[PDB]
């Protein structure tokens, strides 16, 4: 009869396993086992050593990661990893020759690389160092410098600047090898007119004078970085001191004013697909470009233009979805909202057709989460269609030649244990591995695409299961309440022997940002687990308006006015929970991180009287402080000629007064390059001028995630005690 | 039966009056009455209007202050005051012609002056603007630019750089008019090699991007600014486009390495006195310089050198005391430690004499606080001699011609009400005003120097007295405990009907920095008053080793090792207090600001088990972070060749562990240019790595004094609740 301690959480007492494989072909994959990379034969467990407990130990214990060339001939050894922003980071590398069985030592690779990657084919390498792109046709050979315009915080070649890395692409990389590795496409960013944000860094107590970090960061309405797209021919390198990359210029309907590069996708090797977006993400264009053999130039004829548009809000969930072309690149499938506002799959022809560019292959009041693979006859995707649960994830498949032949491949398997699947098909969809993140303990299995014969079970958390037997785990209800005649899903983490007649304190876990989803069928062991299993607190989340994957009617509901409906609906959800009975209305709280911290703060400052206390970590206090790409996507420009008013209305400080009726805890990281601290600093100041007492806590040199070990532990313990004090427990 | 509320303190319910006069001659003074400057006749209350309720109102309500030329012909009107550091600030000025009865409008004075002042004689003005010195022989006339080397954060002409303003001179000014206004002496500082500290400023929530303030600030051991001393001849100005100032060069025994300018003092008009100090304040030299009429140059012959030295610690209390020359400038009196280490008054002859430069005029185990005036026959000073109370202040006087004719002039007056006097003699000591800060309510009276006949009572707080009748005011014991065979004074603010048999919670109010004094006989209405009158908390302070005015044996006890004895003795004092009975050992706290916050933190982190909780505001966490002039004066240089070890031993972070046994509250101001925040940031981080929970609070854009109105209120309320929570009250 043991509970789930805060220590169980902080020390990670109960490890949850998984099976992260790396398809190397249509029939074999790689898998790390006891610091050994093994090659597995999907079909017969037939295994085999690929890299030993050994190898990795040479470069000390600093071996951050590894990357096997596609032709399985060499292996990249990452080490001396140094983080920088969400995805950026710099490591040192070593190429290990599998065949010759030793480390290539000749033409090494810069001891401070910002990015590196093999071609899709052989053993070609492209890496960015000092903001410049370099190429090595083969591992033993010398580097060919592709660019030289590179310069810190000014010119980025092959890597994204801060805002692009964070809001557009999602990674540091801005390189794209064409299939058959003939070309190498890359983007270039000029951060010149972009303003700077400059926070302090204290470092070891031995540093006598604190450093200062500057970053070209564009806040709402500020001048943004600029782009340029190039494609350099890899094959000529050996016969020149320099090659002259060819530039593609965004489509006219985008060049008139500020705009961004949305996504890159190689169709074939003489055809590439680029997606562009206007600064006001109202409009989007996806041009298809062909390589002219004669004049050695790329053409992006307006006939292959393709326009995406939204009269309700913005394009895509967080940006236009990616296209998936056929072999002959004659057509492509892409997820777009249908006549009803439901993100579905439809076909396109390379050449645009007058208001008929699409033919939907999917219909219904549910949405396609993502396209997973496109065979010559099949299109495997993932949707939240099954059991009308927008919070669930299942793997479907449609026969191209017959859109009727639609079959779910995960819906049966374990309806009880699994309702949230993650997938991963082999190079040519011959086999497919399934990741059950579903309600119960995560379950990984691999099947044979043909008949779905579950070849075997790769990982069932039997171990974690035996362990959790001696612990009083909490439960998780995932249902939905209905407001103004609409389904609105929510979830609750119920403490152990939860008795519907007694009354418990309630903690609302918030996010509620555009296209967010907190109510789902995924298994987790987090802080909320400890809060229910040991403090008997009910932790609930509610996906209200402007959220999830339930159509644009719900998502675009927030458009041009954040800090409105999503906040309100969060309060309503609490009301409703109270009406369910088992909630001690005298002890109801709410917390959130980043966007969630904003809503938390906006709820606490609404004076609805419904909440006692709350905690906001790295909150946003007013949209002018946040970056352009994100903010503007929903708020437009902060100008009288546009949406300045809603900007100035959705301020947290403008609600300082109402905080007198609440115990508030504001937490922020000192080195937060994302949500600047200026944000919380502006809040504390607002409350101080209002004469409202509250509790604060800064985390010296912590990121936007306050995730260093010691900090992570400290911030959760401190938040626990805050709730304990607030709920009269502790 | 009403108590003294936290509101009584914060809103300043009970105003304490005073009488701030401005001697205009040996017989008349100025006094502000209902926004009217009145001229009073010391002798017969004979008054008279000098400036009206009027005048001041023209320049709106922005009239920051006023300054009457010595020849009472014009008045300076300060307005548009903008603070910057402790004493620095910039205002706008207007010269008001008393005679012509209107504002001089012609040759105005720069709308952003950094400093200004009349000559000691007529109506000459010298002011610094844009770091350059300017002169106006008379108010209606045009400015004569004296310097032009001026440049922000680099070259300072006539004003002090940050460290000098803060640690050496105590004011922004670096100008000195000679008597008879012929010359104008000034110092010039080059901040060139001095490193920068750069904190952020957020300002109104409308500022989209936070500013950054940089300041050339030299931390312990860092490169210091450099000095140069000039004297320009004011009389030539009218006959040149430019004048060439003459430079005086510090004495040889100081020029070998880093050093500072200690103090400037004009002896006569052909003789000036400069005091210099080595970077290691072990040594000091006070040269006397004469103006050569022939070669038009100043000479500072080594024969008039004069050397001050300390084999126990540093020179002076916070720097060498100032000299007080005779009329004919043949001799001068200055406060220096005697053979026993007691700061006393002794005579010097312009020319130094081989190890006999001094002749003490004072002896005893008490010290002379300061010299107040030097007549042709009398020397008025202030000491803590009376009743062997080092915490008391009395005005004495000695007949020069007979050192026996020593008489105290304030010791009788009101032994009950007054034990802490402040003085102020007329231009030639014909009359003298007394300021009773003593035990009881402050009492101001003026007397006639001849026989001390108290002419009248200028201010007795009868008003405040009538008011405090209906309030249960706390008492204040000022006694001393004896440790290791030595007197050590302490004081306690006892709650109203204090009953020696019951038991109260204890709050130690700390400072305990070198030459500090918290135990004195001065009347005050502060936070501690509220804490006793309404929370029944005993607030006590203790002057232990390395403190007050009780000889160098006690003061220099800390030398080369801060964060030692002064911390310990503070704990001992608590022990002793407990042994006195009336202290609930289960509820003992301790707080402090700046230096006090350091000791508080060092005590809490000592694991002595004696304290429950504590509060540290803008603390120092390790001496390498604090500035050079201050730190080095007691710690030397942070180098292995000197005192690096004691620097690294006295760290607050090195005691993180021991904080597990304490409720700690760390508070810091965001725009603290004095104690950088880097300090608290380094502490929070230390505790977080130690896994020690604690409470924090930052004050957005607040100074080192967190003294803006809203902030001041907020920080005390928050501290109150912290103690309330800690002491189980609230
Ligand atoms: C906190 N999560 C901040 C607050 C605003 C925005 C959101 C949501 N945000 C981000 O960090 C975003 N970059 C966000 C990360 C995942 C999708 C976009």
């Amino acid at each position: 009869r043991r509970t789930y301690t805060l220590a169980d959480y902080l020390k990670n007492t109960f490890r949850v396993k998984s099976y992260s494989l790396r398809w190397v072909s249509d029939s074999e994959y790689l898998y790390k086992q006891e610091n050994n990379i093994l090659l597995f034969n999907a079909e017969h467990g037939n295994s085999s050593i690929f890299l030993e407990n050994s190898t990795f130990e040479i470069f000390g214990d600093s071996i951050s990661d590894y990357s096997v060339s596609p032709d399985r001939l060499f292996v990249l050894l990452e080490y001396n990893y140094v983080k920088q922003w969400r995805h950026s980071y710099t490591a040192s590398y070593s190429i290990y020759d599998l065949n010759k069985r030793q480390l290539i030592t000749e033409e090494k690779i810069p001891n401070n690389t910002q990015w590196i990657t093999w071609s899709q084919e052989g053993h070609k390498l492209a890496y960015v160092w000092k903001n410049d792109i370099y190429v090595k046709i083969e591992p033993h050979l010398p580097s060919h410098r592709i660019t030289s315009t590179g310069k810190e915080n000014v010119i980025f070649n092959g890597i994204n600047d801060w805002v692009y890395e964070e809001e557009i692409f999602g990674a540091y990389s801005a390189l794209w090898w064409s299939p058959n590795g003939t070309f190498l496409a890359y983007a270039q960013f000029n951060d010149t007119g972009v303003p700077l944000i400059e926070y302090s860094f204290y470092s070891d107590e031995s540093l006598q004078y604190p450093k200062t970090v500057w970053i070209p960061y564009p806040k709402a309405g500020a001048v943004n970085p600029t782009v340029k797209f190039f494609i350099v021919n890899t094959d000529s390198l050996s016969s020149t001191t320099t090659t002259i990359p060819m530039q593609i210029t965004a489509p006219a309907s985008v060049t008139t004013g500020d705009h961004y590069l949305c996504d890159v996708a190689w169709v074939s090797e003489d055809r590439i697909s680029l997606q562009w977006l206007r600064r006001i993400q109202n409009y989007s264009v996806m041009a298809i470009c062909d390589y002219d053999k004669t004049t050695l130039v790329w053409n992006c004829p307006t006939t292959q233009e393709h326009i995406e548009t939204s009269a309700t809000g913005w394009c895509g969930r967080f940006r236009p979805a990616e296209p998936h072309f056929t072999s002959d690149g004659s057509s492509f499938y892409k997820i777009v909202s249908d006549k009803d506002g439901y993100k579905h799959i439809c076909q396109f022809q390379k050449d645009r057709k007058p208001e008929q560019v699409c033919t939907f292959i999917t219909k219904g009041a549910w949405e396609v989460i993502s396209i997973e693979a496109l065979t010559s006859d099949y299109l495997y995707y993932i949707s939240n269609e099954y059991k009308e649960m927008p919070g669930g994830r299942n793997l479907y498949k449609i026969q191209l030649t017959d859109h009727t032949n639609k079959k779910c491949l995960s819906c049966d398997l374990n309806p009880e244990r699994c309702q949230y699947y993650s997938v991963s098909l082999s190079k040519e969809a011959k086999y497919y591995q399934l990741g059950c993140r579903g309600p119960g303990l995560p379950l990984y299995t691999l099947h044979r695409s043909t008949d779905q014969k579950e070849l075997r079970v790769l990982e069932d958390n039997s171990a974690l299961d035996k362990m959790l037997q001696d612990v009083q785990m909490p439960s998780k209800k995932l249902d939905f309440i209905v407001l103004n005649e609409t389904r609105f899903w929510y979830q609750m983490i119920l403490p152990p022997h939860f008795d519907k007649s007694k009354k418990y304190p309630l903690l609302i876990d918030v996010y509620a940002g555009p296209c967010s989803q907190k109510a789902d069928a995924a298994f987790r062991l987090n802080w909320a687990t400890y809060l229910a299993s040991t403090e008997n607190i009910i932790v609930a989340s509610f996906d209200g308006r402007g959220s999830g994957y339930q159509g644009d009617k719900i998502m675009h509901a927030i458009n041009k006015r954040l800090g409105t409906l999503e906040v309100e609906d969060q309060i309503e959800a609490a009301r409703q929970f109270l009406k369910m009975g088992f909630v001690d209305s005298k002890r109801v709280a709410i917390w959130g991180w980043s966007y969630g911290g904003y809503v938390t703060s906006m709820v606490l400052g609404s004076g609805s009287g419904v909440f006692k206390c709350g905690i906001a970590v790295a909150p946003v206090s007013r949209w002018e402080y946040y970056d352009s790409v994100y903010t503007e996507r929903y708020m437009g420009l902060p100008t009288p000629e546009d949406n300045l008013d809603h900007y100035r209305n959705s301020t947290v400080m403008s609600r300082a007064e109402n905080f007198k009726q609440v115990e508030y805890l504001l937490i922020h990281g000192t080195a937060d390059d994302n949500v600047h601290f200026q944000q919380s600093a502006q809040i504390s100041k607002a409350l101080v001028d209002a004469g409202v007492d509250f509790q604060a806590m800064w985390y010296t040199d912590e990121d936007h995630g306050i995730a260093s070990s010691t900090a992570h532990q400290h911030i959760y313990s401190h938040m626990s005690h805050f709730l304990q004090q607030c709920f009269s427990l502790r």
